[PDB]
């Protein structure tokens, strides 16, 4: 608690030293500034000692004395120009990139805000500093004037130049940091380091918030998000990062974004690290192809453009506010309602590597920003930019496989999300095989939840929605739920749904959900959901036999062998896979094919065999205790069954209108009234 | 037979066979095109032996890596060029 966060002070002053700040003080800054924060980081770095009261208001105040009095209005830019003629130098704050001029042979500097595009700069200068020479940093700078009659080059001259911005890094440090410490207190720090309160907020909102940092260390990943307003989504891509560019109102022509024939030059794609489109709702491009060329880059990871195909790394992230509730945006078009139609598109959805549940987060308050130290903004931009070079999609590979049910696609964007958790959370390459475990079952269940809406949108076509992963050495294949989404509803449903409880492979009692699709046919049966299992399918098999045998018994004359069969399994409790299925499987054939809704809140339990024998409800107690959790109102059982009842709780059975039957065809009678 | 075709093809078409599924390991990640990888694993193979070829295989993904030329870095990289009098790098030319 407080002394793991004073210690974890200490860990961050000694191994990153001079890269961490109290950033409390920051917020005590920002209103009246308007320069980018991550270079306030760097100058409260530059003018604080330690952590003496007095040192940090003096401190504070030689800060704002310095933005004060060295910054350039935009508007003021001219006046500055003017300064410099009559004074010889004068010192400013600015964004100063640099290019080489070969025609002259000589570097020229250009200062955004101040409007100088090619002043003078010597070699040395440029050899101190190389990310003068990438993207441009904000730096002190002593302007200086010399101009003689005739002469062709700027008159304006750089004598004095000192970064505002980390300048190099050290990643060798960094390695040795985050092996000095722990899991927990690694992610603990990075959660600090974007100014949040570690202790305020849960485990599982951390891995969400991890999630939102994915994008910058991954390329081509995709992600979207959709959430409540004031979560914060905005912040990290808008005010946290110097590699990151939020595209306001998703309205971006293709030219701008992508790549400008007139000019041949590349867009956004080729610029930044991360593009968020924020607050989708308003994405629509003029040209047609927009999209078209969207999905191409977002698929490919490179786009063609008249005749030249140009590769791009850029990490698209797609932010949006939720108006509704997170149920009722369930029943909605799927979930990605609030994108906009013309992006309502399998295809297009398909390609996106994650979703991030934004709903879950709480909203932002006072009280959940943190006042520790935390990792300077620019320093915990410069890694990621870093890691982005490296690669750990192959840790899966040493300890687990994936399932069957991920396509190319699916495989494709879990490894890159594993990639990205991997990267973040462990640089150093050093790690065990729970770490992966939980880095995995996160990846799969993100990547599930946009399997899921696509699903919604498609049919049939994303049907293998049970991702899964399988230990290498238990060989035990472990499944991943959308939970959240996952959680007896009312009325009867029609035909094909059913609820049924039995113990799973673990013993434990659980719920399922039975569903049954009936199409015209030749009395086919497929089957889906049943964890892969063997011995399931076998039971599914053994109903579905049986209920061909006794098809006039029950049907009084509908053909089994004129109608194909489709059967899903669908686990509410993930408590794990179930064998006791035949007794259920033919309940659902008789519904789906007489087309009669089964009754009401009822849970069928017990199972049989190939040849009609009922089998007693194991764990019969448990079980009802379980349908009443649920919302059971009535119960069909097996007649053996009731020489259990005398087991079970008064108060328990009281809830219930019981029904017993004797053979698996009276509880068919039984189940549809 | 099919170790016949390799034959055959390695006599007719000398450095114009890849093995395919090798190139596969090195889509792991890239910045490169595919036959780009063929190319450069054919001139690399140097022999079947699953040593020689793993080992040619690091040479090229530490060559791809060592000099390639990153679009937003690529003004640097005049730079380099001008201070170091000469520099090499991996671009479509």
């Amino acid at each position: 608690e407080s002394a793991n966060d004073k210690e974890l002070d200490q860990l961050l002053n000694e191994h990153f030293a001079g890269r961490v700040v109290r950033k409390d003080l920051t917020k005590l800054i920002k209103e009246g500034a308007n320069v980018p924060v991550y270079v306030l980081e760097y100058l409260l770095g530059m003018y604080c000692a330690s952590d003496d009261p007095e040192i940090i208001e003096q401190g504070l105040r030689n800060v704002k004395t310095v933005l004060a009095e060295n910054y350039v209005r935009p508007d003021e830019a001219e006046k500055v120009k003017s300064l410099v003629r009559e004074r010889g130098s004068y010192k400013v704050i600015d964004r100063v990139t640099v290019k080489l001029n070969e025609r002259k042979d000589k570097y020229e500097a250009s200062f955004s805000n101040l409007g100088i595009k090619d002043a003078e700069i010597s070699a040395g200068i440029v050899k101190e500093y190389e990310k003068l020479l990438v993207g441009g940093i904000w730096v002190i700078a002593t302007l200086s004037y010399y101009f003689e009659e005739g002469q062709t080059s700027s008159p304006f001259g750089v004598s004095l130049l000192k970064p505002i911005q980390m300048p190099n890094m050290n990643m060798d440090e960094l390695f040795s940091g985050r092996a000095a410490l722990s899991t927990d207190q690694w992610r603990e720090s990075l959660i600090r380091s974007i100014g949040m309160e570690p202790a305020s907020l849960k485990e599982d909102v951390q891995w969400h918030l991890l999630a939102r940092m994915v994008p910058f260390v991954e390329n081509n990943y995709n992600v979207c998000e959709l959430g409540p307003r004031g979560t914060g989504k905005s912040h990290i891509y808008k005010e946290c990062s110097p590699n990151s560019i939020l595209v306001s109102g998703g309205q971006t022509t293709v030219a701008n974004l992508f790549y400008n024939m007139s000019s041949r030059r590349i867009g956004l794609v080729g610029l930044w690290d991360v593009v968020a489109f924020d607050q989708v709702a308003g994405i629509s491009f003029k040209d047609k192809d927009g999209v078209q060329i969207m999905k191409d880059y977002m698929a490919s990871g490179s786009f063609a453009r008249g005749r030249e195909q140009m590769e791009a790394s850029a990490s698209m992230v797609f932010v949006g506010n939720i108006n509704q509730s997170v149920e009722s945006l369930v029943k909605t078009s799927h979930l990605l309602a609030p994108f906009p139609e013309a992006m309502i598109d399998s295809a297009f959805f398909d390609r996106f590597h994650a979703y991030i549940p934004g709903w879950e987060i709480p909203k932002m308050r006072p009280e959940f920003f943190t006042n520790r130290y935390g990792l300077i903004v620019d320093y915990l931009a410069e890694f990621f930019r870093e890691m982005r070079k490296r690669s750990f999609a192959d840790s899966i590979e040493k300890y687990f496989k994936l399932g069957n049910n991920l396509n190319q696609r699916d495989v494709i964007a879990v490894r890159k999300t594993v990639s990205g958790l991997m990267k973040l959370l462990y640089p150093h390459g050093q790690f065990n095989k729970e770490d992966v475990r939980q880095c995995l079952e996160y990846a799969l269940q993100v990547r599930r939840r946009v399997k899921e809406q696509l699903k919604k949108i498609g049919g049939m076509e994303f049907y293998d929605v049970h991702f899964s992963y399988i230990d290498n050495d238990t060989l035990e294949e472990h499944f991943v739920s959308v939970k959240e989404q996952g959680g007896i509803p009312e009325g009867p449903a029609k035909p094909g749904f059913l609820y049924t409880i039995g113990l799973s492979n673990k013993g434990m009692p659980g719920l399922y959900r039975l569903e049954l699709q009936v199409t015209k046919g030749s009395g086919k049966l497929a089957t889906s959901g049943l964890w892969n299992s063997s011995s399931a399918k076998e039971q599914v098999k053994i109903a579905f036999d049986y209920f061909k045998a006794n098809a006039s018994r029950i049907s009084g004359g509908s053909k089994v062998m004129e109608h194909d069969f489709h059967l899903h399994v669908v686990e509410l409790q993930n408590t794990g896979p179930l064998s006791h299925l035949a007794l259920p499987s033919l309940v659902a054939f008789a519904s789906g094919l007489l087309g009669r809704s089964v009754q009401s809140q009822m849970v069928v339990l017990g199972d049989m065999s190939l040849g009609g024998s009922v089998t007693p409800v194991e764990s019969i107690a448990e079980c009802l205790q379980v349908a009443f959790d649920a919302g059971a109102k009535k119960v069909a059982l097996p007649m053996s069954s009731a020489a259990d009842i005398p087991t079970i709780p008064v108060e328990l059975f009281t809830k219930f209108q019981t029904s017993f039957y004797a053979d698996p065809v009276d509880a068919v009678f039984k189940g549809l009234g």
